[PDB]
């Protein structure tokens, strides 16, 4: 499994805003800070992975899509519009010629500032 690390070692990582994200970047070498502006309903495709997307928008107003995969019910509830997170070991991905940030299960680790 991946070494995502302590909690002290994943609020160490560099905070990154949406216009400082570029494909291929390093999963484990920022942190993402948004707040929630919109949650999806679960979906799930023709493998039997389900699924969801949260818009979440950054400190400079800028707004970007995301998406989750796999045992989303464990990361469903956490995430709630209005409230802020954490979001550790994103993939930064093109789809088209835009950017999401995409978040697998087994990769990622999402805190709330809630918890903070």
């Amino acid at each position: 499994n991946f070494n995502i690390g302590s909690l002290s070692d994943q609020l160490s990582k560099q905070t990154l805003l949406i216009s400082q994200l570029q494909v291929g970047k390093n999963r484990f070498s920022f942190k993402f800070e948004g707040r929630v502006v919109y949650k999806s309903s679960t979906f799930q495709n023709q493998q039997d992975s389900k699924y969801f997307f949260i818009t979440a928008q950054d400190a400079n107003n800028q707004e970007i899509n995301m998406s989750f995969w796999q045992k989303v019910d464990q990361s469903y509830q956490t995430l709630k519009v209005g409230q802020y997170y954490y979001f550790i070991g994103g993939e930064v991905k093109q789809f088209k010629n835009n950017l999401e940030l995409k978040f697998k299960f087994g990769d990622y680790q999402i805190i709330p500032k809630e918890t903070l």
